[PDB]
């Protein structure tokens, strides 16, 4: 006849397959706030790249302008 | 003591209880690979731009003989 | 007397914890290839940073030797 | 059947094996929380450089005035 004790080893088992699962769990909450972060940064970058073309725009213009003055 | 259904019964619903953070951590990880996938795209388009900044490089260059040139000419 | 069958809802409870366990880790493992991926290409952006200064030198260039051309 | 102590011992089997496939994730997981870590620290520094270029914008609208004046003195 099997005994309490006979279940001793599948507990704890299941025990620490719980604890480590707990720890993924505190890692990919972690995670998750990290990435609200990173997209926040990410999209502060990317809506400056408006500079970059009015940059462009501009230096487009002073191109020509200096033509004039070479020609001048 | 005698092993009991009980003893298999607590078991299981530690499993099931553990089943539902195993859920959480899947649900989680599912939506980092999608935010990841999107934030790969975020960053190719910057990458685009940043060789845009390569050309502005080589105008500014460009601008500087120019502007040494209206200083030699004098 | 615990029969072989009193075992099934445990055994059925592990199969499917082991069968969501399993795909955590296929997506675990696809985010550290995006992450490889998201790695390389934050270090190519990084590095055209050396580009945005040298613009910067020489800008700096162009308003003096512009304030000469004004004087002139 | 009766349960035997080998059905028991096969679930542990099956678990242990189990948490060779969570160790996996766990260890992977903290250095995916390692190395978003360091991705922010360089996103940070693209960003300070990002509003560099916003003095770079401001420096070539001022060009842009000078340039007229030279060419409105004639």
């Amino acid at each position: 006849p099997l005994q309490q004790g006979d279940l001793n080893a599948l507990v704890t088992s299941v025990q620490s397959l719980a604890l480590n699962v707990n720890e993924i769990l505190n890692t990919v909450r972690n995670l998750d706030s990290r990435m609200n972060q990173l997209e926040t940064k990410v999209d502060r970058i990317l809506s400056s790249q408006s500079l970059i073309q009015t940059i462009k725009n501009d230096i487009v213009g002073l191109k020509a302008g200096m033509a004039t003055l070479e020609g001048m």
